[PDB]
């Protein structure tokens, strides 16, 4: 029912895709739909991706989007948010300023690894007295096979048993990113993890929410929708409860 969400781009037809897909919410990467119109029953989640996200203009923009508020994207990573635990701290009495439910930056990875960046976010945060309502995580498998279900599961547990808030998966698929370019799994190996890891879950009581990258092929190889029309994976997305 409540959990089942994805992250959108506007494309001709995503309207209808977030319809028969019956995602429950989604996210842009900005502080407001980026020209999507939503279905009713299906709520927007405003996102400040960065530090030049960090702005009076984008915080009551996302205040009047919606009432849950989504951090930092992967600021662990170069390529992304690319942010220093110290500068993520400074900038977060703006973003509690807004009162709205407040989820901590989204990691790469290591959200379980003592020292790492997670923990020292959350370290800190405890030390100055701030609000962190719930952790939001990203995870890609390299294992293809029906032990990757398994794999995700240990991996939430970890930074449930680490931090004790709940638990949002804001990016997930199977891809290996381990190489010199992405490795991605076959049609049917996507569709039966689509299956195993919703069923897995929506049955998972610390995990609220969960958003599979991406609705679109026009976003990544591992798109559930080509324009209205959904794969095996999307069938399989829109089958989950
Ligand atoms: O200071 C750091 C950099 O600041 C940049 O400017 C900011 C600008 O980038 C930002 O615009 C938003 C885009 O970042 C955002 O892009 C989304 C991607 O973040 C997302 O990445 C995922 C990743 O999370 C995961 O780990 O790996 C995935 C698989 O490889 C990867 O794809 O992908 C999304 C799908 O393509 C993508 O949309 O999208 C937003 C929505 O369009 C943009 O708003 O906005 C900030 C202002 O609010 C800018 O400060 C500079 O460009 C850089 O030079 C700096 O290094
Ligand atoms: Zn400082």
């Amino acid at each position: 029912g409540t959990k089942k969400g994805v992250s959108a781009a506007a494309f001709s037809g995503v309207t209808a895709a977030l319809g028969d897909v019956g995602a429950r919410w989604f996210y842009t990467w900005a502080a407001d739909p980026q020209g999507i119109t939503a279905p009713a029953g299906t709520e927007f989640v405003p996102m400040i991706w960065g530090r030049d996200s960090v702005t009076a203009d984008q915080l009551q923009r996302a205040k009047a989007a919606g009432s849950t508020l989504l951090a930092f994207n992967a600021p662990d990573l170069a390529g992304q948010a690319n942010m220093s635990v110290e500068t993520a701290l400074d900038l977060w009495p703006q973003l509690q300023a807004t009162g709205m439910r407040l989820g901590a930056p989204a990691v790469a990875y290591g959200g379980d690894t003592p020292g790492g960046w997670l923990d020292r976010f959350m370290s800190g945060a405890a030390a100055r007295g701030y609000r962190v309502d719930f952790i939001p995580l990203h995870w890609y498998g390299g294992d293809f096979s029906a032990a990757a279900t398994g794999q995700l599961q240990s991996y939430l547990q970890a930074v449930y048993n680490r931090y004790h808030r709940p638990i949002w998966l804001t990016e997930y698929a199977l891809t290996d990113f381990s190489g010199s370019t992405p490795r991605y799994p076959s049609a049917a190996e996507q569709a039966d993890f689509v299956s195993r890891s919703t069923a897995m879950l929506n049955g998972l009581s610390f995990v609220e929410r969960y958003a599979w990258f991406s609705l679109s092929t026009s976003t990544t190889p591992t798109g559930l929708y080509t324009g209205t029309t959904p794969n095996s994976s999307g069938v399989a997305y829109r089958a989950a409860g």
